[PDB]
């Protein structure tokens, strides 16, 4: 046996909290968690424990160590099938990613809806809140490829495969209610210019070169998505901490035949927070899997990921109630206007087995829908329809992809299709086409009807020419990009600008910037003029007197497009990184660990080396991490106990530790002699905002910290940080 | 649009002689067979009765009639995803046929052996009488494409996929006891040499051209398989009745370590039968499904195909005792020297149920080996170790071939591969490598030993340089050939002489065919100036004065390498076509049925036009087919009761039909005033060897009938039938 | 026209120091720098300039900014070929990643022997220092896939294919002097243990995690290049300024047919140099792309990348 | 996609136009074109927006399709006319 006697090699198969144990396949973590489509997937699972080492054919290896060889030294023989099966299977392991979001992690879940929504639709999974219906969700980046970084700034997929009774529903949203291009045709074009550029394939993850910002400057539609991208939604914390949105106006399809326009929402139940810039990006080199690994460890801990599903609905008689198009991608409907209605509930409680069978074969496509739902003119929906089907054919090698095991349906499949390559299904029916008479036209179409039934299109009226013509209604570009923006805090606008000023700060040819700026101050002068002095660009007297576009439906602003201005903060599942010294003070550590314990708050204790120290009183301290293995960057707050400080005071990565939390606007606890850590980071004695401090770690102090935490970050802070060498 | 309300849509689900009912597949026709491998596959096989029709995501459809569009004669819309995905499934079900042996024809079956081989074989499928193998046996022809046709001349190839306890086993052999070449480095110029020519890709199914003569004339090592394939052999008249052959010297190894060369037999139990020519090119077009039609019909039957297993068995110290190289695969080994020991007994009793999941996507390879066996350093085998899992890869669609369920072992795998295309199976195992630690090491190594051991090569001592080198004594290629010849019937070898005589008359070089008749004279003299005389070639001096080759070890002959020189017909499953009339005698077919049902015989009843007849008696009699509809191409003997004989006796198809089966050799019987007819095929009234002829149609007359099939064919009728204008 | 009226859009064909213009397509930024190889690919380059936009099949498009809909607000039509097309073939762009050394960064350039080595080889590509060899040459990390980032700690790869007179020579090497483990066989094991783990698919692009170390501690042949990796050798400034190895012992023949054993290497003239851990590890987030951008720009500026 | 291995089929020899073919795709298995345009993308200002659209006319024109009126509901319907 090679596994240490102890049984330390096999994690505690129970939840426990991230960093305790090492982590594991889903249903080795956590074999007490189903669900139908879990259930489903046994047929398919293989275990490992005490048996043989076979090859593929089912015949036992006695060498695994060795070629077969014309002597031990000698010429390795043709006759070695154990070789080549096993080499054949690694030369061949890699399909090909995906076009986009080839960047992703993946957890399965299960969804519930609050009440029965029969009313509004015929969709089963919506029609009883004791129906439960599987998912699998795959979050995602967009540009970057599957060996790309977790925090860069991009957009975010979110997307979710719901096994219903009546099929498969996918759906395949983002973190922001709308996208750069109106018109599908034009997505290549779009996608293109993110992607890295064709002659040298750089830069990676990243929308800061020449060939984004040409086609923005050129393509006035994409600056409302590319304001959101620039403002802190496009480096979130987590994927439990940001929103989820349908993206088009789907419609909902009740019993009597009524349609009701519906755009899709998810609100994660943890709240709404994201990264700042220089911490992002520093953290895509730290630890480029940062959130792969914050979502595979919620799930392992129990602080599993929960989103509310909801709805904005317009009757079908408002279709032209507002100054924009319902079907038009880049507007998005302000909540202020059309309220969000709660639907129901998604928790994300288990990990998958292999990342490779589960995640990387999944294939989401919105086209998936189920009778209830029904689709609308939205000319970038209608496109997606195209190519979420199509791009399987490649990457997953063939028309069967959903005999694949994740991608099948719970519900019952049967149908007249037959062959293509890795065909599974082995069909017994004697007929391979309808009508027939010969197995008495099995299976049988079914007529559409108020539940069971088979799916029919809205009759919904066509009329006009065959064109490839833009609709005017779709012609207004600055009007929403300045609501969003109107609506940010101060400090959220900021963000905004510092975004757009370093991403073209990187643009090579210095029109493409001022071309930019241009547009800018098409949707408001105080924006445009602050990134343009970050660039050395002054506005012309003409830029200064464009006139600002008009508000959108009498409104100037709305609160729910930002991510801080209503707080939502929940500690629940955050981290805190508790700086040690070689004699620390127990009392302190009780007291800190006991409190967040209390919130389900995580720490890490951290020293400059590994092993343990030991406390005053003798309590045996193990250590996590050294301070630069877990930089402050993969934390919420830093805690300092008290106790032998001078251990620690001369330690540049100790001072360095609080320095760049302090920059990245972090809350700060330094109880006792630790306060001598306020002179690294220019704190004056009376104190500031957002750094905790006193004699020892309690009364009020946990109190004071944790509040702090719920507040994400301290924004009052933003003033003094240009001042910190940091 | 549905079944008739007698429920005759339907075949029964009991044995059933050709033609009494539609076929069906396997699992539907026969339910109850069953075997390990059989039910291992229900959880792919997929019905259909009382189920609804749906999208492969398991969404039901309402209107399977139609397009989704804009008006009801309007364009069609791209929001249609059901007409989509049905029409992507569709476009994409084709996969790339095999490189050679594309048409084949495959059942399910059995296997076990006589009694324990563990004193010369430690494989567990060959160590106990009453352990039960499922296989799985594909026959084919090798040249044309899938759909090309089954009674070409050919060679035959003969597959069986062991599904043993200790992994799989594919025996991948041939219909005749060794191959064209030597060297696989050879294999791609000998069989771009036999296919289509490059620039017409003409012809197919045929070695009747240019570039295979013109290979065969310059490597004449190619003589001794050609020889085999001119002869009948190339032309069988079931894969129930050709002899299979493993082709290579392989190794059996024994618990003591102790090494046995062996070569691979299967013995038809319904003996050796093959075709003439004339009548096998012609049946290509009447049927060019013949040979998997009479296939899968005779297992519906229960006539199910049955070969004995057999080993030549050489010792070790005897490698070196023959005047050819053991390893040497255009070499046999006369069972007159080493004779066949019986093995086992192999039954084939169930169809598949549907051929593209379960025949198309079959991959049997002749590397999959077990412990108990192993190979030798025959240079042909060598080489094909490497192709057949390499051309998995793009026939297949990736090294995941294993996971398409035909392919799966029964026997338990596992092992630390992973991912690849459209990946079945969800790895658990903590560790993908090994040496482990986080999951113990498993699934771990086994040593070798007496049963349930790993694999290990028996230790070959090797020595020699790297050479790309013929061995010396691979260099003789004419006393095989010869020896063949020699143990031929005379009609046997009137039938080798016509067969190189019809192929070279279609070679349009004339020095090719010069040459080719240069290689015969090396052979045989008699030979020679046979196929000379019909190509109007006229032998030099010096080519009528050639040596012949020597004896092969002291053999003027062996009998066993005949089809037909040692008696082993069997009637059982064999077809008589019945010529009815307006009022057959019923006493005659009353009798001619019931003999024929005594001995397995099988009946087609065949009239001028479809419907029914009604006999003397008012008996009803159904028809299977009109004259021209089953040819007499398809029948072993032809039989015409009495009755109202004028109502045939000037029809020009009933007339014709008794002259082909003439012409082909075939038993023909006439009872009453049928025998009128013996005025269409010229025999005289004191009657004919082959032609049985009584007033009525009693026991004598079925006797002489039966007695006559036994024989197959009436080879004493050649003489008479140069004349026959048919 | 979209260009600036000044021109500043198009690079000087002219070489050029790092941030000086835009990078561009090698053939564009130097059209005069010519070898046997790069005039082949000539009949395969295609242009642009003063192009009509096609379909692939030739037919002129008339508005590539719209679908074809029934009314300007209406469905999108099946009979929008020219949609269809575009978005199959980007729906199809992507092709599988090598298995190990997906990350890599490349380009072009020529081989001269300095001498005839006939006494000691007949390949006829270093049969006389008039022979020029043009070259491919594509450098690598092993581990991340080929969107990960170029200063992990890993080992490189360098490999250089030479299209000599008498065939394809490839020469398929490594920045350090060995391999991990001793037998093919072992190899998806040893890759496997060092790639990201299977449940989880973690860490990209680096050996920093238990199933590389469980391994390496159960194979103790592997330690002597894990020493090279965890040295600042595993951290290279440049693909210019690291050395390269044939890994194997080769042989070459001469025409008398005596063969001498042969381990290839590649001398970097711009000397040795490596990154500190920290200043990697840090770069990979400020710039991922940074030695693939180096090669490109030193390339672009003069500053030809030359290893004996 | 399937039969001739991906979307370049248009570059396998017989399937090539003799009309010029420019445009912004990329990529693709069996890619045989090496694209030398700075731009992948249209619009774009880095390659003055070349390869460019054209509009129709009476010869060398762009593609545009008839005006044909369309008029209806969205329906899985077989024509009467049809019957
Ligand atoms: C609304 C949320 C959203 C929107 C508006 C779009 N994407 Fe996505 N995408 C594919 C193509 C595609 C097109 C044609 C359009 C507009 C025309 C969009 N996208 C915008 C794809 C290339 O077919 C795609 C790549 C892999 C795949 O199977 O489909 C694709 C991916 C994708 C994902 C990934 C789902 C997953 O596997 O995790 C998500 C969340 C989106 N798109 C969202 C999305
Ligand atoms: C010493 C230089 C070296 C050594 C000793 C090895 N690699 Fe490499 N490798 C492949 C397989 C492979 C095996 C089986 C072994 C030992 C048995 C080695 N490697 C060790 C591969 C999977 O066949 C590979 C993946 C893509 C491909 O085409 O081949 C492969 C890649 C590779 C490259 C990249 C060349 C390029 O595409 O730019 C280099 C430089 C090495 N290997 C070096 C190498
Ligand atoms: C080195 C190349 C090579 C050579 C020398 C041989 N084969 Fe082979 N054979 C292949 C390479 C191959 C193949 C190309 O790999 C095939 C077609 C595709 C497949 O899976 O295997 C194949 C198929 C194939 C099949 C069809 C199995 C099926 O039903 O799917 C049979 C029966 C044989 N072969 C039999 C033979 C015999 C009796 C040989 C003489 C001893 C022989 N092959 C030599
Ligand atoms: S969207
Ligand atoms: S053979
Ligand atoms: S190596």
């Amino acid at each position: 046996s090679l596994a240490p006697e102890d049984g330390s090699h096999r994690p505690a198969a129970e939840p426990t909290p991230p960093g305790a144990q090492p982590t594991a396949p889903g249903s080795l973590k956590a074999p007490d968690t189903r669900n139908e489509k879990l259930n489903s997937l046994e047929d398919v699972r293989k275990g490992s424990e005490n048996y043989a080492l076979t090859t593929n054919q089912g015949v036992r290896i006695a060498d695994d160590q060795n070629s077969l060889r014309a002597g031990s030294r000698g010429p390795t023989l043709l006759e070695d099938f154990i070789l080549r099966e096993k080499i054949t299977h690694f030369d061949h392991e890699r399909i090909p990613e995906r076009i986009v979001h080839a960047r992703g992690s993946a957890a399965h879940g299960y969804f519930q809806p609050y009440k029965s929504l029969s009313d509004i639709t015929k969709a089963d999974f919506l029609s009883d809140p004791n129906k439960i219906t599987p998912v699998f969700v795959r979050f995602s980046t967009v540009q970057g490829g599957a060996g790309s970084a977790d925090t860069v700034r991009d957009i975010r997929g979110f997307a979710t495969k719901f096994y219903t009774e009546e099929g498969i529903f996918d759906l395949v949203g983002n973190n922001t209610p709308i996208f750069f291009i109106q018109d599908a045709h034009k997505f290549p074009d779009f996608v293109h210019a993110v992607k890295p550029e064709p002659h040298w394939a750089i830069p990676q993850g990243q929308s800061a070169h020449d060939t984004f910002w040409d086609y923005v400057s050129l393509q006035p539609e994409t600056l409302h998505n590319v304001m959101w991208a620039m403002s802190d939604r496009g480096i979130p914390r987590s994927y439990r901490t940001m929103e989820g949105f349908g993206c088009h106006t789907f419609r909902l399809i009740n019993a009597e035949g009524k349609a009701t326009f519906v755009r899709f929402h998810w609100k994660p139940l943890a709240g709404k927070a994201s990264l700042v810039w220089d911490e992002a990006q520093k953290l895509t080199g730290r630890d480029p899997d940062f959130h792969r690994r914050e979502l595979w460890e919620a799930i392992e801990a129990g602080d599993f990921p929960e989103y509310e599903l909801g709805f904005q609905l317009i009757p079908e008689e408002d279709e032209f109630k507002f100054d924009f198009d319902l079907l038009d991608p880049t507007k998005l409907i302000p909540e202020e206007l059309v309220p969000v209605q709660r639907v129901g509930k998604m928790v994300l409680n288990r990990n998958p087995d292999n990342f490779f069978a589960e995640n990387e074969q999944a294939a989401f496509h919105p086209g998936h829908i189920v009778p209830g739902l029904d689709f609308t003119n939205d000319p970038l929906l209608q496109g997606r329809l195209f190519s979420y089907t199509d791009t399987q054919i490649s990457r997953l090698g063939g028309p069967n992809f959903h005999e694949i095991p994740i991608n099948r349906p719970t519900a019952p499949y049967h149908n007249f299709q037959r062959d293509g390559m890795h065909r599974m299904g082995i069909d017994t029916n004697p007929a391979n086409y309808e009508p027939n008479s010969i197995n008495d036209n099995w299976p049988r179409e079914t007529p559409p009807g108020p539940k069971r039934g088979g799916f029919e299109s809205y009759q919904e009226r066509v009329e006009g020419n065959k064109v490839r013509e833009r609709s005017p209604s779709f012609g207004e570009y600055y009007s929403h990009p300045r609501l969003f923006w109107l609506s940010q805090t101060p400090f959220e606008q900021r963000h905004i600008v510092d975004g757009f000023s370093f991403e073209l700060s990187k643009v090579v040819r210095p029109y493409i910037r001022e071309r930019v700026v241009d547009q800018l101050a098409h949707i408001d002068l105080t924006l445009a003029q602050a990134v343009a002095k970050n660039l050395g660009i002054e506005l012309t007297d003409d830029q200064l007197n464009i006139t600002p576009p008009p508000d959108v439906n009498g409104l100037k602003k709305d609160p729910s497009l930002s991510l801080y201005a209503i707080p939502d903060g929940d500690v629940k599942g955050r981290v805190v990184a508790i700086l040690l010294n070689d004699e620390v003070r127990s009392a302190d550590l009780l007291a800190i660990l006991k409190a967040l314990k209390a919130k389900g708050v995580h720490a890490k204790l951290l020293y400059s080396r590994m092993g343990e120290v030991t406390a005053d009183d003798g309590t045996v301290l193990p250590i996590a991490a050294t301070f630069a293995g877990a930089p402050s960057l993969t934390v919420d707050a830093v805690i300092v106990p008290a106790g032998n400080i001078a251990d620690i005071a001369d330690n540049g990565d100790a001072n360095y530790y609080l320095m760049e939390a302090y920059k990245h606007l972090k809350p700060i606890a330094l109880a006792g002699d630790a306060r001598k850590f306020k002179a690294t980071i220019k704190i004056a004695d009376q104190g500031e905002e957002g750094i905790v401090e006193a004699d020892s770690a309690d009364g009020s102090f946990m109190d004071e910290l944790l509040t702090l935490m719920a507040a994400h970050r301290v924004w009052s802070r933003i003033p003094k940080i240009d001042k910190i060498p940091a």
